[PDB]
């Protein structure tokens, strides 16, 4: 998926995607816990 390192990297990723700021960054990939 995207390319990040720290979990704070997917903060704006999931926030603007689903609307939840809770996101994680593992293996350069971002996940949204606010599905």
């Amino acid at each position: 998926t995207i390319s990040c390192t720290n979990e704070k990297q997917c903060y704006p990723h999931c926030k603007k995607e689903t609307g939840y700021p809770n996101a994680k960054c593992m293996n350069r990939k971002c996940k949204c816990f606010g599905r």
